[PDB]
């Protein structure tokens, strides 16, 4: 037995495992249940807290991944498989993981809680890129990550019903947040200092906790990476959720709400996943079938309405984007694109791609996009068209929602820091034309390059140490800047007037102004006026 | 005759003319000023097409500029050179259809290429006799034969009840056309070559040139064209028949006229010319700048369709054109009608004054289209900055009315067979009396093309005189060959043709020619491709 690996949480005792990080040991408590398995009659239902257990619960391995569609686009390719589930799929999946220093820290340490992305249809806290051992060892952080239900299981809603109220995957996250409030001190974490951080759908989830009062007392700071609660993909109206839910029911042979959900509950999980994709209203990319719903409960209005009127005075937020947010979404649904060629496209392929990238857009709005993004000096150069298609998808779904959120939070009292991440991993297996794709900053924030077996360059290890410091300084103080540093330069807060953000790359911080300011006026101010 | 300079007696189809030896800096030139090319369009000939001048007896004196065509005189700023240099410099009269010819002295040995100038002035003003249009320097230094004509402006030139006998429209363009016919028949008497006639003009002058390009009967009367800071396409140079009818009959109401067309025009014909000018401005459908009340009409005759339709479908295979713009086309139009702007202060304006200005600068625009303009022209990094707003207001007016029309025209002509050369003129005259903020305003390249800086009494710098000599050479090489470049000169950098592929144009300033690509390409996609689709 090892006292440092025995912890008593409120449900009883846990045994963790000493794990090896490059510079020393860390304690890991993996697979801790925070909820009753949401199975059988509990499918689609809010999570209940886990009941207490006897003896010592084994907490030395990651638990099952929440049931989800598995990507078979490019089978065996590292670029796709690194996101695929690395444990058994199961509806019995409400577990969380904790990493701490070894030995467990002496005084209460700031807590980071990670929320994975995956389009609210996939993801797992157990992936290698979300491995908390480096941040625990090097920075002394207590790092927590949870599984939350995705797809139909997490987000299928018949709004107004008792038996499928919507947003239960967000409630899974919220329950893990409560679990941290009540238990994290047993691990040496500080429940008074809890920073949420997430990427993609994880970022939008973080944004949703910011916009939902019952979550607000469970954390103090937030980081949104390449995703937001506002924007075209992260939510749906109640009407639209109802429509998709009842269409999914029809597709699997079902059948009033109670009857309909009862039958959905009799269906094997894989039947639901088999048809999940068929409920989208249009051919589209960067759209997902079952996402958070504007229910009037968890989300009291649309995110757009909530960020416009919210009071964010005592909030600190770090937000940013990568250099090429949209590149990889193209190789899924857009004709002309592939990971295996340079994807040089024609003008026709670009207008066709824009209808798919901006599926809500009328003929006139689609023309406005095309006219804005064309290079009128080289109107038909296939490189510019490819890159423009990528920028359309990235700007519309991520960059301009992020700029919008930053502006509103800062205007209404938040302290905001913003970045753009422009370093492409030397280890990346996606082709060069995709640049720095959606998701490829995470491995740097989590400190993976410090593992010498992963073949990252030396500059990359040092860059990762820099980022871990920004993120943990932010978690500790609300400010990413290193207080033991004059040789700087300083990361300024984002404001609506100056609009300062920084480049995160191998060169030292450069401060820039305006986050695609002209192009975001197009998406955030002009395009909505085209109805 | 018998006692006079024998090098100044010439005969033309209408009769004998006596010209005048004028002094230019480097030598004498011949001038034949005030030659009538039409019957005075007065009395029952008001609003009617011009008839050719009837022959005269004896020797017509051609030593002074004749009357300026009846027009509104600008009195905003009394004493001020910046406005007065464009105002009439001879008596105003409906009897105004005269032209001017300048040639070397002595008159050239072999037939010389002919430039014909067409003045601007919003189709409501202008005169061929202004100092900026003085043909002596091009005649002396480059050996050119230069011809300029007076044509009717305002109501007298463009008031139309389309379909009628008595006010058919476009008669000012017909005056121009008649002077072109007069050059064909007579210019060889002066040593000019009717086989080599280049039209050139600025502002409404340029649009007029473009209208001759687009109208078949004009096409046989010239070989090459220069359009400076103006075009036949675009929002101001024409009106539909319906709209001309509407303005003509509104003007008639306003002067008491008081109901078929003959009756109405007959009563307009009894009105004093100054009554018509006193109400000319009152017929515009909105508060607006860069809009003029009586302009060429799409009649189905002179213009068989809209200029936009004609440049899209035209065959311009054997045509050479030089086109361009000045650095600050719009700046000047702001001091006229936009609240916030003045020649006497820096005109730093607010964001509210900018949206108000945009409604005036783009009067056809819906609420939605006006937001699109404002959003496009806003600097989102400093959206409240009053210097940027001022300059943006100027750019909106300039781009919409001149730069993007010129880009559109250049693109269509080049794509459908023309040889096109394109420029932006960026030198501000050292002698300019408008404020610095206005930059290089609409019209202020003209004095350089005509070579005024060569007159030592006008106080231009030395570099400016050299620059003027350069421009005169580009213009006259273009007139001579269809190519502004010097054939021998290898050291001087070349002006390449504007093409759709490479979109090349040149900077005209004190530094040697720099080649640039894309004429406000991104912003002109907004005005030429997007904005029209905001028709719904
Ligand atoms: N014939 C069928 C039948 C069923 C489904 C099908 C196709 C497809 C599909 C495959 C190819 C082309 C078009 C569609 N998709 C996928 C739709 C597109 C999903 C977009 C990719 C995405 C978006 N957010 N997470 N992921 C999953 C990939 N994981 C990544 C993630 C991240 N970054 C990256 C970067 C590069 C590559 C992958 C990747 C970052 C955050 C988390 C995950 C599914 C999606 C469903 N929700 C359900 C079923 C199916
Ligand atoms: N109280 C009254 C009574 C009657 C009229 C009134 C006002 C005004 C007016 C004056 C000041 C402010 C607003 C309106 N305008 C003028 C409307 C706008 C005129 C725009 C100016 C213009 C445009 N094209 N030619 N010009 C005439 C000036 N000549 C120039 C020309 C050029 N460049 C310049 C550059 C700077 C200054 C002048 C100038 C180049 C080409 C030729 C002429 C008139 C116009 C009319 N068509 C009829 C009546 C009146
Ligand atoms: C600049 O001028 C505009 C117009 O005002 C005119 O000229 C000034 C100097 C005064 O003589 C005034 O009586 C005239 O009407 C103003 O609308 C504008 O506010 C001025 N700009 C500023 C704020 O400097
Ligand atoms: C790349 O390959 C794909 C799939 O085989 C195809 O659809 C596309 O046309 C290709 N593009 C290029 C540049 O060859
Ligand atoms: C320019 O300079 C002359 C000669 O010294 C001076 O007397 C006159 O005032 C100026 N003339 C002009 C054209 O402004």
């Amino acid at each position: 037995e090892d006292p440092q690996l025995l912890v008593r949480v409120r449900g009883g005792q846990l045994r963790g495992i000493r794990l090896k990080a490059p510079g020393g040991p860390v304690s890991a408590f993996l697979g801790i249940p925070f909820a009753e398995p949401p199975v059988g009659s509990r499918r689609f239902m809010p999570p209940e807290p886990k009941r207490p257990w006897s003896g010592v619960l084994d907490a030395t391995t990651f638990q099952n991944v929440c049931y989800q569609y598995v990507d078979t686009l490019y089978p065996g390719f590292e670029g796709t498989e690194m996101w695929n589930p690395n444990r058994e799929l199961s509806e019995d999946c409400l577990y969380l993981n904790v990493w701490t220093p070894y030995p467990r820290p002496a005084s209460p340490t700031p807590v980071l809680i990670w929320i994975y992305g995956g389009g609210f249809y996939s993801g797992a806290a157990s992936l290698d890129v979300y491995d908390g051992r480096f941040l625990a060892q090097v920075e002394g952080a207590v790092l927590v990550s949870m599984n939350y239900r995705v797809g139909t299981f997490g987000f299928l809603a018949l709004p107004g019903s008792r038996e499928a109220p919507g947003n239960v995957g967000l409630l899974d996250q919220r329950l893990a947040l409560q679990w941290v409030q009540e238990n994290i001190a047993a691990f040496g974490g500080d429940p008074m200092s809890v920073t949420l951080f997430g990427e993609s759908a994880g970022a939008a989830s973080v944004g949703m906790h910011i916009l939902s009062l019952p979550s607000r007392s469970l954390f103090h700071r937030a980081v949104l990476q390449s995703g937001t609660p506002n924007g075209p993909w992260a939510t749906v109206s109640a009407g639209e959720a109802r429509r998709r839910a009842t269409l999914l029911a029809r597709l699997v042979g079902c059948p009033n709400d109670t009857e309909l959900i009862a039958c959905l509950r009799t269906r094997p999980a894989q039947d639901l996943v088999d048809h999940e994709w068929h409920v989208l209203p249009q051919e589209s990319i960067f759209r997902f079938s079952f996402v958070p719903v504007v229910d009037g409960d968890f989300l009291s209005d649309t995110p757009e309405a909530l960020i416009n009127t919210g009071d964010f005075q005592d909030l600190q937020v770090l937000v940013g984007v990568v250099k090429d947010e949209g590149s990889y979404f193209l190789v899924y649904g857009v004709p002309g694109f592939s990971k295996d060629n340079e994807s040089l496209i024609s003008r026709a392929q670009f207008l066709a791609g824009v209808r798919i990238g901006v599926p809500q857009a009328s003929d006139l709005a689609a023309e406005a996009v095309v006219l804005h993004y064309t290079d009128w000096l080289h109107p038909e150069d296939p490189t510019h068209l490819r890159d423009a298609m990528s920028a359309v998808v990235g700007d519309h779904n991520v960059v301009c929602p992020v700029a919008q959120l930053a502006g509103r939070l800062a205007a209404q009292g938040a302290r905001v820091y913003a970045y753009i991440f422009e370093h492409r991993a030397s280890t990346l297996t996606w082709p060069l034309w995709m640049g720095v794709p959606h998701g490829y900053e995470i491995e740097f924030i989590f400190g993976l390059p410090l593992d010498p077996s992963l073949n990252y360059t030396t500059e990359e290890r040092i860059f990762a140490q820099r980022l871990m410091k920004y993120w943990t300084n932010f978690a500790r103080t609300g400010d990413p800047n290193d207080p033991r540093d004059s040789k700087s330069p300083q990361w300024p807060p984002y404001t609506t007037a100056a609009q300062q953000y920084v480049s995160l790359n191998l060169k030292p911080l450069e401060v820039r102004r305006g986050l695609r300011a002209q192009t975001c006026a197009f998406w955030n101010r002009f395009l909505p006026k085209l109805l």
